[PDB]
């Protein structure tokens, strides 16, 4: 479309999967307020499509996100971010119902980090790096940087991190548990695209209350977790797509859902 | 005894620890009404016998658990499922005082998998397989597997086992944090029991005290829980084998406890 | 000063490191009160100096510390425990809002692991061990060694960590996540206050600020813990530091900080 | 039936609630071990009932319930109250989905306090009182008579009760929170079975979804209570009471609920 | 723009109230879709203008709000609501950082008290009625009714109000703590007019910084909420009206604030 | 002691009351430094005698506290309120294990209102007010006047009081929930002295066990905070004043308790 700083495409088989590129060679694709615009347009419009299953973001092959524009929050003061509300528009891709798979090849210092944590699956090249450096700068991540990445990696990596400002490897992420699998760096995208249309493959309801119920992990205790995961269980047999995959367990054959 | 699904007899030297084998190759171990009733049975006698200290749960050579039965679910609707209390006798796991451990042979898919994650000790076999295939039938898992799963080994590991039904190895289960020991096919069962005599050759009360203050560390905060932890610490200085321990650590001589 | 259990030294480059080392080779580093009683006055002293910015925290090469004196705690009661409160001046490590390095050389049970685990990042050796040795002398962990280990190795490692009183080598505690970094034995220390010159090379407002954001994510939910983040991170556009490191990082040169 | 301890009967307009009335004139309505097992015992069958909608647990005109029995835990140590769960039978009507009314009329000190709060509704009479005398025995109560006494009435209130065992009538108990409506003592027993009448003429499911809505306020946060109240709602609409209700709604008539 | 359903206008002295006027005396003001997002895009209105410094919420003379539409979610299934996200739109209260006070004078049943106790101050007129008739129709209360009201007029008071549809007055609201003020009927617009004059009387900031503290209290822990009210409360010294204040009230005279 | 702001006395029959009392008529019990320090300091010293049960907080007839001085934070800064924890002394009361009774006559005012909630019990005066007013000189409460407060008289009454500023009688703090006894000026410290006799006539460490418990509700959720009350009450069977008042109820005399 007119997107400036992004390139948002329908890739995958049968149009099943938004690929949303961030597409700035200048800055190291820093997340200014334009290009989170534009990206959360382009994750309203694929949650307005009944074609589209599961959301793949990513970025370019030596840098994923730099993080916030540097240069556009240094003439700031405190009654111009609180009364502002700075960094509001940075919490939508949680409220999300469809997955989204982050790509990070390259550089992902600062927001990017924050970016492809905030997603279901993080995917990672084998040259991606994962650091905080607003240690560096005389600030601190304020858009989830020390809330997922210390319950995801621990709390002595994360600390290490976050006060150090160090650069780790897709083999530490893989051992801590940052991402999930190391792809090389020119098969990302594809092994990203193929697992969302794993994904999209499957009903797209019982996919949302899987994505809820995962993320409730993070929210309430084990016992009242385990309670809304029974009680997300007992509302899915109401459903026409759980009647048909237990048919197609019962009966050797394949199941079609029809996302409802 | 006159169990038709499960085989309870007592292993270990001088009869201190609790097997718990599923026999039933004809359904992979189908975590059927049956099975789990005779489950919480054994349970019960092994949690009322002054005897046994650990409890020690396997099933196959093939196949630990491939979950509930679907073919008994397959005719019940919302009404026939919240009303019905489903699934309310696998909670029986949680409540139980001594040390359960799983050894896991073979496919632990949905439903084997939750009830290795509700034991305090999860040992897997060298050709293990863990996976949530719930999303390949229509439904999410309802007992424990998305609350369980994704405070062990991360989210995006566990976002992905859950919307795409993958199969993790036992060594992935291992970097990750569900798997504490890889174990081979054949010596799994007994190195389960050897660490259930390590485990039953300590104070029962004790055991159950440290048991409840590793658990606690999921349903409340840090804070909290270090108090509950202090407490439960002090509580235990009103005992005769924490006394009998410290003056057989200052003598340098063995602690024989007596439960008391 | 003139300590007997413990040795406190401003270490690194323009002493900004603060190097406390625990000497008692004739316990393997009892924690006993009054060596406890020193380890808060040296952290206190180095807390109200203004040219420390971080702390290390070691031991020996053959024992970090070998937990509570079992020789001071025998023959008390539970009378003993509630009134004259014990293990109440364990608690003044997690109050330190300088960052606290550990480095762990050789054996590190019951307390050791404790005291370590309270620190922000842990550095252990080559030929260190990590173990809960509590349930073999009668009594539980009583300050964070069922809260901190459960939350960062695993519930399945933590609980039998505690159950059975095995020792777990340094490889492994970085692949579950107990520590971020292994070093050799000779070279732990040389790391370790290299990681502090590096992390005091930084606003010690901004160190502060992220180290309570990171600690704050095992004390509230998800939801909470981002709206507390965002606001510590509003709550740094009012100080010096953070506008110069922005200058710093927009023209590119040096960031001097003010501490300020 | 054969109950020596309570005397069940279903009253009601056309035998729809259950009627729990403690007869033990000679102790106060003693919570011995017999009497707990009989109202379990009446509390599982009027759970297996599908003609009872609604329970209402009552006393005497003296006393509803004194608490715990003293002269069986007089001779009781630490291990015999901490092992074999003690306290472990009193939990049973937390956990039933029908609502229970607990209609007290005069004392009601210790256990009965707690047994009252653990019900939906609370009926007091005129000449009713509420204490904690736990305090004035040297112990403290322990089934639920400082956590939801400290969020009903008040921490100042509750506070009070538990250091002082001071007792309270039933006009302090309205205005603090304690009960909801306060009842002549010769008719209070009438009044709550007309209350467990207009209860029960709703449909069983959704009347349990909303006791279920109303007590997930204490155990989670109002974020998640909000998304937990939300999902709930959405699982209605996939049943016929709900249609029916609507229906009767827009056309103007009576709505008569299936349960289903 | 030009409102059909609701009244917005300015009043109070200086144009400093934005008073919301629902007008639906044909439908007892049902929260029908375009009457909710007429209320979001006055809200947004109000909220988004530098002379607005508190909104007051209010109905009719006989009734504040009936509730959600029922004659337009009759025809609606568990699909069309759940992959639809009904009541989307009715979070858009709690997320306004400026005071909203709600003035209900009549019938405030269903939707009109879930909407009043999403404000900050409730007040309410001597002839106002509070009820939860959801359990009437065969649903349950979804946007905020059985969790926001149960912590504010207890347990027992919110289970009688959802499992019997009873309707409280003013007094019990007040007795209770659902409401803050009992005024007539026809001075509770004045009155609540002067309130939010005296509410944005004072700094704006500050203003939304009290609220935010306040609302933490239902979102997280004692313990943390003092930790960020302390934090909050640390943040406040570095704007131009506290100095001010303090200022004025060591010099003893007024404080002009400049929101800033 | 040699006390210039307040006045340390021991004060009831037995000398079992320790009498805290503000004495500062020419600033209204002014919360400075000083005067904080004094009040931890006889704290501590109340805490530290075997012979003191209770501790009584107090002020004068006109005034129990006019909350923090401003003529000393006037000229602070952000820099010098993050850094060295300006108000870190006023959580010591939070602290202490035995009760801390609360006499308010007269003014209450921003500190003052918090330390009074700070307290178990809180015992106001005919002529006693209460408020928060912050928003009015350009901050907000810092020591629990936003968290306390809102869950002790509801989120309504809270928002009104800190975002208004307007003064409450004792009548409404009691049917809120703020205050649990209202006494005349001149006989109020008698009666808090008699309240802390009969604090003081029980056990020690049984009353502060009850004050733990208490106090964990705010804290926990219930199903924990139940736990956690149970713990408590299993491990008060290892003490001598639980069996000695079974036994002097048993034999229907007086318990005569030795703190043990
Ligand atoms: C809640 C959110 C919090 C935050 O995210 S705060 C910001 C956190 N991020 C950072 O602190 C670091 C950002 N980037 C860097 O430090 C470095 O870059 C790299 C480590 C990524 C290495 O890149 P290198 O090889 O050194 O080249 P280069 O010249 O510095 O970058 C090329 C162009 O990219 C611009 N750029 C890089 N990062 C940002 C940024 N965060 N904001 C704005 N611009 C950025 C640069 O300035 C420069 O541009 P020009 O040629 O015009 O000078
Ligand atoms: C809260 C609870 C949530 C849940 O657990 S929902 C259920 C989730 N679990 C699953 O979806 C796993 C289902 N099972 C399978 O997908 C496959 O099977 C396996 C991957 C485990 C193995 O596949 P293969 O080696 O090809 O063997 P095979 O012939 O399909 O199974 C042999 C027999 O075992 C029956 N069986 C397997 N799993 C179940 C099951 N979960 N419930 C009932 N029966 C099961 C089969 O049907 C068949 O039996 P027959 O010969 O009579 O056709
Ligand atoms: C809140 C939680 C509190 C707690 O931590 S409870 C206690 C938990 N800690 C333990 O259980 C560890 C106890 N220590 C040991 O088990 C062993 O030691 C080692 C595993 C560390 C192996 O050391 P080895 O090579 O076997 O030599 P050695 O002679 O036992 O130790 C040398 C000296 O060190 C003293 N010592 C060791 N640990 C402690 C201790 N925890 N408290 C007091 N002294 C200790 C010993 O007794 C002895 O001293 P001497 O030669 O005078 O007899
Ligand atoms: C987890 C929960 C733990 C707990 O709840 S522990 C319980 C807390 N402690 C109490 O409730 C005891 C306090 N009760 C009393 O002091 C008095 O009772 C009353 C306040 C109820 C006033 O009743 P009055 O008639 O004045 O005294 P009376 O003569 O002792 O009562 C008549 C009969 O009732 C028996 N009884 C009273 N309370 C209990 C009880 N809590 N447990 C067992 N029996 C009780 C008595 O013993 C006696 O019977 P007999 O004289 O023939 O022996
Ligand atoms: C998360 C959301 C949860 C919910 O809110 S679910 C809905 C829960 N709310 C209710 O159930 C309230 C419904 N009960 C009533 O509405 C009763 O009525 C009253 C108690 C308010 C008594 O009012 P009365 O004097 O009997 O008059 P009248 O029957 O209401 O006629 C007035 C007109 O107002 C329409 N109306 C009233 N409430 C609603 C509503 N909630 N939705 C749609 N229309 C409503 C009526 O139908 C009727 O209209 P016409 O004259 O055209 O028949
Ligand atoms: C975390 C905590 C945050 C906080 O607590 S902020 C402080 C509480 N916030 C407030 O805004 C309270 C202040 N408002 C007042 O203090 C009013 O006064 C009163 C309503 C309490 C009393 O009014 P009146 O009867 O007219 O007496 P008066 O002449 O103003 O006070 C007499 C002397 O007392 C000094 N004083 C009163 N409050 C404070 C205070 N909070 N800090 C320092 N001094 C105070 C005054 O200034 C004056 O003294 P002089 O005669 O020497 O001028
Ligand atoms: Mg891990
Ligand atoms: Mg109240």
């Amino acid at each position: 479309a007119n997107f400036e700083y992004i390139i948002a495409e329908k890739r995958g088989k049968n149009n099943t999967v938004g690929l949303i590129q961030l597409n700035r060679p200048k800055a190291l694709n820093a997340l200014c307020d334009g290009l989170i615009d534009e990206l959360n347009q382009a994750l309203k419009t694929f949650e307005e499509d009944p074609a589209v299953g599961a959301i793949v973001l990513t970025g370019g092959d030596k840098a994923f996100a730099a993080g916030a524009d540097i240069k556009e929050m240094q003439n700031l003061s405190f009654q111009d971010c609180y009364s502002s509300k700075f960094l509001k528009h940075w919490d939508h891709l949680t409220q999300v119902k469809k997955p989204v798979i982050a790509a990070v090849n390259g550089y992902a210092f600062g927001g990017g980090c924050e970016l492809a944590m905030m997603c279901d699956i993080i995917y990672a090249g084998e040259k991606a790096q994962f650091a905080q450096p607003e240690i560096l700068i005389g600030t601190i991540p304020g858009a989830g940087g020390t809330q997922r990445l210390t319950r995801a990696v621990g709390k002595s990596l994360a600390m290490e991190m976050v006060l150090t400002g160090d650069r780790i490897s897709a083999q530490d992420a893989k051992q801590a548990g940052l991402v999930s699998k190391i792809c090389p760096v020119e098969t990302l995208v594809e092994e990203a695209i193929q697992c969302a249309e794993k994904i999209a493959s499957n009903s797209k309801i019982v996919v949302a209350m899987a994505k809820e119920s995962v993320n409730a992990a993070f929210e309430m205790t084990l016992t009242e977790g385990s309670k809304l995961e029974k009680k997300l269980f007992y509302s899915t047999f109401a459903t026409d797509d759980r009647k048909e995959g237990m048919t197609a367990f019962v009966e050797k054959r394949k199941a079609n859902f029809k996302d409802q």
